[PDB]
């Protein structure tokens, strides 16, 4: 039924490749030219034929195939010369067909040889070109690969599905001014007649096609050896070698931990980490050659803050964990992508907390779960395991549900089974499926070895969307436990609520503590309703200890009153993470209609005595978001009352903040948040100090030691004048620090001149001074402010076709460009314009799940204002009289 490009019929119909021909070994030779910006290449694929067939089906996209032969040492019909193969192209499924002269014999091995060529990509996928700037002002070119999920077919024809694992022998031809890096160590370099060089790399272990990598560049490196003898090297552009020191130290510690914790050595001799100047994701876990964004790998003590230090440590730990969860053990199909991303996201918590406990990443992990709850509490969410077929649908699987929710339900399972039993389970899981593939049921069986308990439990957490809501009622010593599906913007008395609660049931591993006993008590909630008996008549009971469970708790009667009373009288009687969860769940239930906003704002009164930075920053984030929500809607009477309440009720902790980098990680993050909040509210002492620091910095004409914790704040104030704004843009182009450029670009986005904001968008589109990889984050930073809100929304609508040429439809950049310019809307006027814009894109044949997610988010903001805006106005006005 499918027709090929030459008019003939295509002998294959399905998007999935046939299983009759299995690849065993790839011989891959690539000859890129960094002057003509193209390449020629050839390959020889050793395949095993299990079923007699007249054709071979392979993936190939945007590749010109010139030769195609089939040889065999076991089938004499295809001896040493071979037989020519006729190729048929079917771009709709990104497949090609290799028609053989005589049907292949089962159980015999063959060799598929092909010559192919194409230009270097101009985007971020496949084998594409990237540029960087030297300290002297030179621009250099490199060639780099990025294949996950389905872009290996853009560089070489292959069975581009993760189940078709095979060995890879890679050879790269290059000039003497370049080096060549790949997955495996370089075995030898041969000099060619014309003066070129050809690097031969060791044959890889069994691995999926999306992990193949090769780079041609002129980077420098710093090297070190782990305890197991693995040579770790950090690669970066030559003028940035000093910024690779921390990456090497962290990689050595983290790789050693992963080897001991997983009880499985890293199987390769070397592991390279390279900072790519043009890179779309944070990083990519190519086996033995992990590619990074410069902000994800490089660290400069002069311009990188402690939160940047935490960020680099997270990404390195994330990609090194992938060497086991991802490279060693891969999912069968992208429907279970969370087996890689969820575990790698989870192992961040275990590895960073064990290797760098001073970073206090354990407290920051709650933000990972709270972030995905925002999208999981909407109906437009999805189960973490969901079928996916098209390349766009596969790209949509890389979201907060696979990453964040996967890590959070794994942390919940760890707390239910215990660290020792959980660690033993994943060790058996990794050893059982080494160099093979696994699905969800494989993981549940490995963690089972009570058995049917964890499989039936985790089934409801992976095949059902959303997050459950635990409702607790307390009378005397009796506890009535009820579970519902937590919905945002949908009240219980709404007609849609009944239709959204049916056939939703979770096996929730409940954990609770009381005021009489701090001992943790556990109970598995399997049904819709259950009862529990308490030993003593306690004053309160706090469920979900430390928020280890992926569920929200609501208390009926005086439940919240008892807990809020406890916070105002003796807040240290509640665990520090219990306070974080309480502050979080209270404001979530206000949006759910189970609590009025004044009850939530009453809890924030105790924050005057809160010294635990996680809880303090959590409560401040809601008050800060409320202010910006009013500011964007020009509700000046509420925003002014919120500004005065913040600057007055939290004046003690604000005034005692220094403009330095002293203290622990959370001390420095508390400083940056408080001083950013104060300066955003135009607090005169904050503005006077920040403008003084920027003045001295600019008057120095160079870089004086400005504390990194206040670096983003100082630059933001300096960008409020055209003189300082022009100087920052000049400093941006000359900066050798990607972290500083990140902070500088944020400062330029805080300008109130629309001509300056449009210039940044134009520069981001041009991609020369401001790289296009920062366009999505730049549009978001401009849109979240009142002066740039309309500009960004207008730009996305008017230049949609131009944006779709820079990124793929399913790319994460397009997702943030759409969401980052629309999600913060909260008026029916904007909801209509967004609804019409999405409908026009649907007419053009572009469908994304982010469309309904944005629409539901905007409706939630509308209904949140309709239900709580007068309460917020009244509570603030009552506060001006309570003083
Ligand atoms: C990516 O693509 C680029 C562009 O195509 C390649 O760069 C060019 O590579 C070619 C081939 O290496 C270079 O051309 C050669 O230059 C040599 C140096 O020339 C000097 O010496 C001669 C006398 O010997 C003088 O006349 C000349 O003015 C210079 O002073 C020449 O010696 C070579 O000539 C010989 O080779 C050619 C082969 O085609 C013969 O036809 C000639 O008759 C002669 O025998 C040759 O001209 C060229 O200079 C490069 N360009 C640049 C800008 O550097 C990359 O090599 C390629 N990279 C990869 C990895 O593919
Ligand atoms: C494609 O990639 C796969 C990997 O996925 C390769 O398979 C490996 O092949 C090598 C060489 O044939 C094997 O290396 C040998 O390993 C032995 C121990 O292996 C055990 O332990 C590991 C630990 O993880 C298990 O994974 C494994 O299944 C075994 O249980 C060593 O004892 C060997 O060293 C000794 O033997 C050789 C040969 O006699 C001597 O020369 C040495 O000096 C030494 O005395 C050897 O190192 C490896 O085990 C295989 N791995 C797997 C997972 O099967 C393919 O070879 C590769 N294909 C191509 C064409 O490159
Ligand atoms: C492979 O990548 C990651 C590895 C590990 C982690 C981990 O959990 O530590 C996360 C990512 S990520 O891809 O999720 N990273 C990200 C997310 C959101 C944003 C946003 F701008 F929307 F806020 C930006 C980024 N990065 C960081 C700097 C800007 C460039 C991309
Ligand atoms: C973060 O790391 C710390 C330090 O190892 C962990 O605390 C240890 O936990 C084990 C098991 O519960 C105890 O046997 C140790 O005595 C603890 N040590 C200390 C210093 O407290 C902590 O559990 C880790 N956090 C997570 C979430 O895994
Ligand atoms: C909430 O989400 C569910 C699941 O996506 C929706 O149920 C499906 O909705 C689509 C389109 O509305 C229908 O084509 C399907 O037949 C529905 N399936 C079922 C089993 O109901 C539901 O409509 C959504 N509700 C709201 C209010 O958006
Ligand atoms: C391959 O051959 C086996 C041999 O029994 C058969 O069961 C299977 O259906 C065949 N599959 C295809 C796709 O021909
Ligand atoms: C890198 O660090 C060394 C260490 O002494 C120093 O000499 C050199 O000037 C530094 N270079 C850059 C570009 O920071
Ligand atoms: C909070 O609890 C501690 C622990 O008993 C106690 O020492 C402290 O006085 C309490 N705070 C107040 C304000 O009572
Ligand atoms: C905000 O409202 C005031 C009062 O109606 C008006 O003068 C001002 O122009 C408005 N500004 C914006 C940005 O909407
Ligand atoms: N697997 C990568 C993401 C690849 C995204 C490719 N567009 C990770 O660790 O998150
Ligand atoms: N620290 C990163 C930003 C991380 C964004 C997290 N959502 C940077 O330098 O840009
Ligand atoms: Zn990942």
């Amino acid at each position: 039924f499918p027709v090929a490009t030459n008019g003939e019929r295509f002998p294959w119909q399905e998007l999935r490749l046939p299983s009759v021909v299995i690849p065993l070994h790839y011989d891959l030779f690539v000859h890129p030219n960094l002057t003509s910006l193209d390449f020629v290449a050839s390959e020889k694929i050793e395949v095993l034929v299990s079923n007699a067939t007249q054709f071979i089906i392979l993936h190939s996209k945007d590749l010109e195939i010139t030769n195609a032969t089939l040889q065999s040492e076991e089938d004499s019909r295809y001896m040493k010369p071979g037989k020519e193969l006729k190729v048929l192209s079917y771009p709709a499924h990104e497949q090609i067909a290799l028609l053989v002269p005589e049907k292949l014999t089962p159980h015999l091995k063959y060799y598929v040889a092909m010559d192919f060529q194409a230009k270097l990509g101009d985007g971020f996928e496949g084998f594409y070109k990237s540029t960087y700037r030297t300290l002297g002002g030179e621009t250099r070119i490199l060639a780099v690969t990025d294949f996950e999920p389905t872009q290996a077919r853009m560089a070489f024809p292959c069975f581009d599905e993760p189940l078709f694992k095979a060995n890879f022998s890679i050879k790269i031809r290059r000039e003497s001014r370049h080096i060549a890096l790949s997955n495996m160590p370089k075995v030898k370099t041969i000099e060619l007649e014309g003066g070129l060089l050809e690097d031969h790399f060791e044959t890889t272990v069994k691995m999926s096609t999306y992990l193949v990598a090769y780079i041609v560049c002129d980077f420098h490196s710093l090297s070190g050896f782990t305890s197991s003898g693995v040579k770790v090297s950090i690669y970066a552009s030559p003028d940035k070698r000093n910024q690779t020191h921390y990456a090497l130290q962290a990689s050595l510690k983290l790789l050693d931990f992963y080897e001991k914790y997983f009880d499985i050595y890293y199987p390769l001799s070397k592991l390279d980490l390279i900072a790519i100047p043009d890179f779309a994701p944070g990083a990519m876990e190519n086996w033995g050659l992990i590619t990074y964004r410069e902000t994800s790998l490089l660290f400069d003590p002069k311009t990188s803050s402690a939160s940047d230090k935490l960020w680099v440590t997270r990404v390195i730990a994330h990609e090194l964990a992938h060497q086991w969860f991802g490279n060693l053990v891969t999912m069968e199909w992208w429907n279970d992508i969370w087996l890689n991303e969820g575990f790698a996201k989870y192992m961040e918590l275990i590895a960073v907390n064990a290797t760098y406990p001073e970073l206090q990443f354990d407290d920051y992990f709650l933000n990972v779960c709270f972030e995905v709850i925002t999208k999981d509490s909407l109906n437009s969410s999805r189960p973490i395991s969901k079928p996916a077929e098209t390349p766009t649908q596969i790209q949509e699987m890389f979201d907060e549900v696979s990453y964040n929710k996967g890590a959070c339900i794994l942390n919940m399972l760890k707390d239910f089974l215990g660290e020792e039993k959980f660690q033993k389970g994943i060790i058996q899981y990794l050893k059982k499926f080494s160099y093979r593939n696994a699905k969800n049921d494989d993981l549940w069986s490995s963690l089972s070895n009570e058995n049917a308990e964890v499989k039936e439990m985790m089934t409801t957490w992976t095949l059902q969307k959303g997050i459950p809501l635990l409702v607790v009622k307390q009378d005397g010593c009796s506890l009535r436990l009820q579970q519902e599906r937590f919905l945002q913007g949908v009240f219980q008395e709404d007609p849609e609520w009944r239709a959204l609660q049916e056939r939703y049931l979770w096996h929730i591993p409940l954990t609770y503590s009381t005021s009489s006993s701090n001992v943790i008590h556990r109970h598995i909630l399997k049904s819709k309703t259950d009862t529990l008996d308490l030993p003593e008549k306690t004053s309160w009971v706090k469920f979900n200890v430390d928020s280890n469970g992926y569920y929200i708790v609501h208390y009926e009667g005086h439940g919240w009153d008892q807990l809020i009373t406890q916070l105002n009288q003796n807040h240290t009687l509640l665990r520090p993470k219990d306070r974080v969860g309480l502050i979080h769940d209270v404001f979530q239930l206000v949006g759910a209609g189970r609590l009025t906003l004044d009850k939530a704002l009453d809890m924030t009164y105790y924050l005057q005595h809160e010294t635990s930075s996680p809880a303090l920053l959590e409560g401040l984030s809601y008050l800060e978001s409320f202010y910006h929500m009013m500011d964007r809607r020009n509700i000046s009477d509420i925003s002014e009352n919120l500004k005065r309440y913040l600057l007055q009720y939290f004046k003690p902790v604000i005034d005692r903040q220094s403009w330095s980098d002293k203290g622990s990680v959370w001390d420095r993050m508390l400083r940056s948040a408080l001083l950013k909040l104060a300066c955003d509210l135009n607090h005169a002492p904050c503005i006077q100090k920040a403008a003084e620091l920027f003045s001295q910095w600019m008057e120095s004409s160079g870089k004086l030691n400005i504390p990194t914790d206040v670096l983003k704040i100082v630059y933001s104030v300096g960008a409020q004048t055209t003189a300082g704004w022009n100087y920052l843009l000049e400093q941006y182009e000359l900066s050798m620090s990607s972290a500083e450029q990140n902070k500088i670009l944020y400062a330029l986005s805080t300008s109130k001149h629309q001509e300056k904001l449009l210039k940044l968008i134009e520069l981001g589109m041009e991609g020369k001074v401001i790289k296009t990889q920062n366009l999505a984050a730049l549009l978001h930073a401009i849109a979240r402010r009142p002066k740039g809100q309309q500009l960004a929304w207008d730009f996305v609508r008017e230049n949609w076709t131009h944006l779709l040429k820079k990124f793929d439809l399913g790319s994460y950049d397009i997702r943030m460009i759409i969401s980052g310019t629309t999600a913060h809307f909260s008026s029916k006027d904007k909801l209509q314009e967004v609804k019409l814009f999405f409908e026009s894109l649907e007419a053009q044949g572009s469908h994304l799940d982010i469309f309904q997610t944005v629409l539901e988010t905007i409706t939630k903001n509308i209904k949140w204002l309709e239900k709580n805006l007068p309460t917020l106005r009244t509570w603030l006005m009552v506060n001006t009289r309570h003083h």
